[PDB]
């Protein structure tokens, strides 16, 4: 209710955007940055442990908003992730994007400034607009950066609708100097929307380094750091590769052929490697068709595509962790497990997928109900199932039992429906221990032990105190549980911590 | 410092209502320079014709000077008239870093209407020095706005660019042409194996952005407007940098321009964005080595089309350590070696070789060189009249009483006295007069 010569205000604002400098602004950016600093409200709850009957699994799938997962993982994975890959929602005309964080309680708590005029900003931010999509991506990218090791990188798939906004957002978050580069993937051969004579047939894969100084994307008689690698690769040397090597006849693993026959070794990541017909959308569709989940996931990425990203951004034999927090059909872990089996590596993975209702009219709905024992069909149901089937089919073909296709499923509960185990695993997470660090040994529904530290939940001076007559190891108590005085004090000295 | 707390806060609150926008230092002055009246006029410098076709007036033009002043000056006659623009502006890379030039102009008069040097001005030019985005965007804005004015309803603009400024460019064109009028982007493979792979990356491509004046009226098929324009067509080895440098070598100009585009690349662009027989005009106001018009000539000569071009090229002084210096000052006998010299010699050599291969009397390979003088005194009467005709809607393609009166189509005179007074026979001509 004021005077339309507010050009005063609009002038002062614009001149201040000049003084403030180069920056991509948009409606709601201020709150998106505040959501990033809010405490974490969630806790992990164990749900399932899948093995494929071989063996505690080094891999993990978390169900929930990736905003909550990442906040939760920060307590133990700050500067621990080797690579992040995310295929987020493009903000196309077709599947157009609604800003979800409107609804979060901590966002409405963040909106304590004024719960009236808010109607105008809702329309301005809106649906299919850039403001909503960018607000959504900001806090999650910031957290993703927090989880990267210094030699870590993040890849993000994107199309024309938000490529440029994305690149500029990542510049602001990761530092423009840490832009590694962009990869082009060919998506199709012929277009069907050739309305103006253009056959638009590609998308983008942006790569940012946490610290580009440490980035590397390459692919005598005494023992040394050579440790000769696999003599077989997934190649095309059918006849000139399937043959025979104390007597024992060695033949190459099936689906793979010998690298021999009856500086010039490193490979660079080429910015156009994915412009080849191999990485088109057709390839992914046939992959999920063949897992029987083709009715249920409409736009997966492709395995050989993901396999190459992983191969260039990770090492085979150092427990590199791969995080994908926009999982979808789980193509990333299908790639990880499949590459790990090929070079006999130990890559670990963390997957995140929100649990959004599948609508009744979708084919996956009945599949979830009937085939997947599910009360309310969620997208994570078929995420998990695709991973199961891939792990199961890799397991059948691969023989190495020192090869880990299992994972554990976790959900996110708002911070008494927690097991003692959930309570203890949450305390160990809050204490630096990670999801792969051996599912802490059980000791009597009250005390648990991870790596070489114990985690105490029902500090009733049972053998709890008598076992804790073992010195030289850190003891953590859950300070939000109930706790007996005499036991606390008798546990006298100083390598103890209540949290 | 406590007062700043709401200043930066009122700003955030104002940006929320302002909405989505790419901002940078000096965008406001960049938009004001667009609106400043044109300060220059044209002076004929040369007329070239390859073979004895003797087509006294070529329909093709080359303008030496600042594309900013050029487009402002073409805006009268050539508004909504250009069919396809192509520009390969400076990329603002790390080595060939880009300095903002426009703050040596009537940007001074604009800053005089503001506060003038004065302590505040030393703040804006410091935050906008050397290879910043802000200087490059401020530079690109007014010229891109003018480029839009000249495109016709069915016009498109193509802009080459690399990773340094792609995203900034895409967002700047969205604001100028409308996001809906974004056509698509094309990918050109640049090389096979890169200079140095410091981090194991082999970065081998660049971008070609396409915007339409009005995406409703655009057609990028090949014929008379069927074969589509594939967004990955230039990812083939055929369009790498080595092709282009191979062509300058073949014209004897290998040592004289550094990173030229390639003829086969520009040809396919012209083929998809223009009809062969309709007088479509191609405008390229970052001429460089003039690959663009080499391509439209070579293309007109195969399907016998009538496309016309307009080149603009700044007359930047070449320095004595660059080999083209000795070349311009002797071979081209230029008093001052400027990049436009080698622009025009490449166009000439290509017109020659194409002429010597053609058997077509009526294929137009010549052009006129115009220069841009501030005077607004060193203008011959025909130049005085050329500007007169130019501002009344007559195109440079159109040809204009012995130093007294001129007739471009059914119309102009500089000295309006006796001889012309009786010359009023051709009643109903609506002839124009100067001031
Ligand atoms: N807040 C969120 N947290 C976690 N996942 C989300 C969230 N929002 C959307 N997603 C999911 O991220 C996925 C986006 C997909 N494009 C991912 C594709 C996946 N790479 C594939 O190959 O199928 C969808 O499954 C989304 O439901
Ligand atoms: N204000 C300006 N007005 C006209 N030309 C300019 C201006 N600034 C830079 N240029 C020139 O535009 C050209 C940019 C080049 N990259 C174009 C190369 C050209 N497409 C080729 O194939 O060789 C350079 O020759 C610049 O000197």
């Amino acid at each position: 209710v004021s005077l339309s010569a507010i050009k005063m205000l609009l002038g002062f604002n614009e001149s201040m955007n000049d003084i403030s400098g180069y920056e991509l602004t948009w409606t709601g950016k201020g709150f998106a940055n505040a959501l990033y600093s809010e405490p974490c409200q969630k806790q992990l709850k164990l749900q399932e442990s899948f093995t494929p009957q071989t063996s505690h699994p080094n891999n993990a799938i978390i169900i929930g908003d990736n905003l909550d997962a990442l906040k939760l993982l920060k307590s133990a994975y700050s500067e621990k992730i080797k690579m992040i890959y995310i295929d987020p929602p493009y903000n196309t005309g077709n599947d157009e994007f609604i800003y979800p964080d409107n609804f979060r309680q901590d966002y409405q708590k963040i909106l304590r400034e004024v719960g009236e005029s808010l109607k105008f900003f809702k329309n301005t931010q809106g649906s299919g607009t850039h403001s909503g999509w960018l607000s959504f991506m900001l806090p999650r990218l910031k957290l993703a950066r927090d989880l990267l090791k210094e030699d870590g990188v993040i890849f993000i798939s994107i199309d024309d609708n938000e490529c440029a906004n994305l690149k500029i957002l990542c510049d602001e978050i990761f530092g423009e100097d840490n832009f590694v580069g962009d990869f082009i993937r060919k998506t199709k051969s012929t277009t069907n929307d050739a309305k103006i004579g253009l056959n638009y047939q590609h998308e983008f894969l942006l790569c940012y380094a946490k610290d580009k100084n440490y980035t590397n994307l390459l692919g005598n008689d005494p023992n040394g750091a050579w440790i000769n690698d696999n003599p077989s690769a997934k190649s095309g040397n059918m006849k000139t590769g399937y043959f025979g090597v104390t007597n024992k006849v060695d033949y190459p693993p099936v689906g793979m052929f010998w690298r021999f026959s009856q500086k010039t070794t490193q490979k660079t990541f080429d910015s156009l490697i994915f412009s080849d017909n191999c990485y088109m959308n057709q390839a992914a569709t046939k992959e999920l068709l063949n897992l029987g989940m083709g009715e249920y996931f409409t736009y997966p990425k492709g395995v050989e595509f993901m396999k190459k990203i992983i191969l260039h951004s990770t090492t085979p034999n150092e427990g590199d962790i791969i995080l994908d927090f926009f999982a979808g059909s789980g193509t990333t872990v299908h790639a990880v497990m499949e590459l790990n089996a090929e070079d006999k590596g130990n890559r670990e993975f963390i997957l995140v997928q929100i649990d959004e209702e599948i609508k009744e009219d979708e084919s996956a709905y009945d599949f979830c109900k009937k085939e997947l024992k599910s009360a309310k069909p969620v997208i994570s149901d078929i995420t998990i199932e695709r991973v199961k089937r891939a792990a199961q089919k890799i397991s059948q073909l691969s023989k190495d039992s020192g090869l880990d296709l299992g994972f554990k499923v976790y959900t996110l509960q708002d911070k008494s429906d927690l097991t003692p185990f959930d309570k203890a695993l949450n305390l160990a997470l809050q204490c630096g221990k990670t999801l792969n660090q051996a599912l802490e040994i059980i000791i009597k529904d009250k005390l648990y032990k991870c790596e070489d530290a114990y985690f105490c939940i029902v500090c009733d001076e049972e053998a709890q105190e008598y076992l804790a007559k073992s010195k030289n190891e850190m003891i953590f108590l859950d300070g939000y549980e109930e706790i007996d005085l005499e036991a606390f004090l008798n546990l006298n000295a100083s390598f103890k911590e209540r949290l």
